[PDB]
């Protein structure tokens, strides 16, 4: 039948999607700003469709409950037909790839370590060997799953450490993880995706730092319901945007062009 | 009908696929060794299929002739039904994605600069600003296309320089590009994918070096004919291998474990 406005599901997480300071004076998609907001506009332009940016109701990303087997977050909204496409820093993982379609990566990243400047830690191995400096991750998401399911000695030990550490080394949000690193006087290292780490390292008060190399290598992908008709075009749009150097420009814009740390 | 042995098309290019020193005494897939040979074994194991490693007849990777519109290389073998899957460092590009299916990236890379140690060059911008130190790429492939189609000022200038430079700054093979850098006493810089660059930097006589950051960000993908039944399983296998840390181990094995430069 007739074309329909594409429902885009995303989530508020800086600097990917944020409500403009003057959002109360704007409307529709114009209320938001950020890397993903810009990416969505570019994808829509190339694929030639109108869209509406919506915020995922449950505020989750994409995990399936072991008991009920129900998918939450943006993945769930695609799986159950609540949204047509998800545009956010959604990590491409096996479990998600099995239920929805992912475009090729629009951003490359890996799990990294965030420390307050001055902390005597240079790698994950360094962390695994001690307990004075506590370390944890988000209480849900791809990074936590990485450690939970890892069979690699170092990461396996880090996981066992994390589950038994007191007080809890887990945080509910990125802002919480960042704030804990900053207020813990060097006694807390935060494991998060390099992208977020690199972003925070350029924000005042400039007291955090990304150390060591990434623990893994992966990417963020645009997701659509399995078999969806938009899948193909969106995937080609992603590759096109990357080849035109558009994606690198968007990262620079939201990560470095306005860096606040020199 | 009954399952059939999967025909895998690949190409001799170190350290991805090479004929063993004692190949004349071995048979079938055992005649070859390398990163891709190992990857193929792992993919086949996870997807549960028997396969035969074959070498692409025309020795090309995957480009379409503008006049005849015929696809050459491994892409062509998939497009015309000569092979069931291609396992090699095949760069995921828009033009190829339009005719065949790619798995998510099994390796992340970008175009980089290779120089003989001592060369006064730190970036592509540095190269673009001069002509004393000649610079070029392979006479075909993704890297050449990157420069040919680029609209980015610096890369556009580099391309115009390359097309008009005398003698020709292009090479036919990686080994040729490497050899030219080594024998040109610092008067030749070679533009190639970071993966090959990092590999060569660890091989005797240890006289080359990778300088500056990558010009772009992309990946290598396993390819299958569009709509192929193996596509799904192979894609999930790739993600699984990466999540198990298997892909990083394979890179270490063929790139660094035996590094010859300290
Ligand atoms: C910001 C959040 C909660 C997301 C972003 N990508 C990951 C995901 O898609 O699971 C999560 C971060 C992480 O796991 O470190
Ligand atoms: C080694 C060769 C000729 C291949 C490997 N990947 C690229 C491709 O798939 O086109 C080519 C290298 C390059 O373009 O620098």
């Amino acid at each position: 039948g007739a074309n329909k406005t594409v429902v885009v599901t995303t989530i508020l997480e800086s600097p990917y999607v944020m409500m403009k300071k003057n959002h109360e004076m704007l409307e529709g998609n114009e209320r938001y700003e950020g890397y993903c907001v810009d990416l969505a506009a570019e994808i829509a332009k190339h694929c030639g469709f109108k869209y509406k940016l919506t915020i995922v109701g449950d505020g989750k990303w994409g995990a399936r409950d072991a008991d009920t087997k129900i998918w939450n977050g943006m993945v769930g909204e695609l799986v159950y037909g609540k949204a047509d496409i998800a545009i956010a820093p959604l990590t491409i993982t096996l479990v998600r790839e099995e239920v929805i379609d992912f475009s090729k990566p629009f951003m490359s990243l890996g799990i990294s370590i965030m420390i307050k400047k001055g902390t005597p830690i240079e790698s994950a191995e360094d962390l695994s060997k001690q307990t004075e400096i506590a370390y944890g991750t988000l209480d849900s998401g791809s990074t936590k799953e990485f450690f939970r399911r890892s069979k690699i000695a170092v990461f396996d030990k880090m996981w066992t450490y994390m589950r038994s550490a007191e007080p809890s080394v887990f945080v509910r949000t990125t802002a919480e993880g960042v704030a804990r690193v900053r207020k813990s006087k060097g006694k807390y290292a935060y494991l998060l995706e390099s992208t977020m780490n690199e972003y925070i390292e350029q924000r005042k008060p400039c007291d955090t730092m990304k150390v060591g190399g990434n623990l893994d290598s992966k990417g963020y992908g645009i997701a659509t319901p399995k078999g969806s008709s938009l899948g193909n075009a969106v995937n080609l749009a992603v590759l096109k945007l990357n080849e035109q150097g558009l994606l690198d420009k968007l990262k620079n814009k939201w990560w470095y062009d306005k860096g606040e740390c020199g």
